[PDB]
């Protein structure tokens, strides 16, 4: 028997498919995981070949979680800890944010989205520790989860990484994962820092966990990604009535003929709840919207909120706070 909830797919579906006919955007998937078995409750893609589990995408701002828990779980960060956050050079590149804060502390660059702020969190580790540390979130690893088709994504060696790119994987380019690896990563933060197996068949047993980040610092970032949902985060659109939240934003420029191009945008949001006890995991993305917003947080935003508050309503758990 699959592990599939048909209510919980039923959900996704229609949210899916109504928020691409709203945004007349080219194609899109949402992914439901159990946060602590790896199991799929959920998989549901637009019509044509399986893009959650065949293609790869950038994950853009969706990475910067998993920069932050690498400096907490260090010993070398705080999460008080205040950083410069002003444009600047990487040789002859320039790294900036959208809206330019001058300091950030951590929840400061999480709530913001902070390019700047994640790269200088990276840049306190050397490029084979980066690397070490996605390659064991599953970047350019095969899942095995049992789909044909699946892709491994990309995580190209450090040996070959120029300082710019250190940069640049650390807020989510250069490296490319499908929507179901990337929700399976958030596990580290959901299962108390250890990396569950993915399967859509039924548990027989319980899954073996590979250790990423102490348990302590998985529980630290859950609560610096409420910040996201509540106001001045990125992400109020995916806020649920009765439960904290924690998600991540994510919208991309469209990588297309190796250009990065300025008129077409990828739109991600992914997170889990109740954030300090997660169910459940759910991760949405959609392709090109062309109906005139293309941020993450109005494109994506609502199927989030949708199928994570009709999930934890289906999986029968209560609201931890009142309903407003
Ligand atoms: B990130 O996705 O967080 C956000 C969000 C969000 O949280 O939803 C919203 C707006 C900006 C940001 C910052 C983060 N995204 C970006 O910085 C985007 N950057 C890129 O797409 N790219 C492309 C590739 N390279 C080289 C490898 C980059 O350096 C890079 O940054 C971004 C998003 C939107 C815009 P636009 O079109 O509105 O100007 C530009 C860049």
């Amino acid at each position: 028997a699959l592990s599939l909830d048909q209510r919980i797919q039923t959900l996704a579906y229609e949210e899916l498919n109504k928020a691409v006919e709203y945004h007349q955007a080219k194609a899109g998937t949402v992914v439901v995981l159990d946060a602590r078995t790896g199991e799929i409750l959920a998989l549901v893609n637009t019509p044509g070949r399986n893009r959650a589990v065949t293609d790869m995408i950038e994950p853009g701002s969706a990475m910067k979680p998993f920069t932050i828990a690498k400096a907490l779980d260090s010993g070398k960060v705080d999460a008080t800890d205040t950083f410069n956050t002003l444009p600047y050079k990487i040789g002859s590149a320039t790294v900036q944010d959208t809206h330019v804060y001058p300091t950030l502390d951590v929840r400061g660059i999480m709530q913001k989205s902070s390019n700047v702020g994640t790269s200088k969190l990276s840049a306190m580790f050397t490029p084979k520790e980066m690397y070490d540390f996605y390659h064991d979130l599953g970047v350019g690893v095969r899942m095995h989860s049992g789909f044909p088709g699946e892709t491994a994504g990309l995580l190209r060696s450090w040996r070959r990484w120029q300082k710019i790119e250190q940069a640049t994987m650390s807020f989510g380019y250069g490296l490319q994962l499908s929507l179901l690896q990337l929700a399976r990563a958030y596990t580290v933060l959901t299962h108390d820092g250890e990396l569950l197996p993915v399967s859509f068949e039924k548990q027989a047993v319980a899954p073996k966990g590979k250790r990423v980040i102490k348990a302590s610092t998985a529980k630290k970032v859950r609560e610096l990604m409420v910040s996201v949902t509540e106001a001045g985060g990125t992400g109020t659109a995916g806020a649920v009535d009765g439960f904290d939240v924690g998600a991540k934003t994510g919208t991309a420029r469209k990588l297309v003929n190796g250009r990065y191009v300025d008129y077409k945008h990828v739109a991600t949001f992914i997170g889990f709840a109740p954030a300090k006890n997660p169910r459940v995991i759910v991760a949405v993305t959609i392709d090109e919207p062309t109906a005139n917003g293309y941020y993450s947080g109005v494109v994506t935003g609502p199927v989030f909120k949708q199928v994570m508050g009709g999930s934890l309503n289906i999986l029968g758990v209560s609201p931890t706070k009142p309903l407003t």
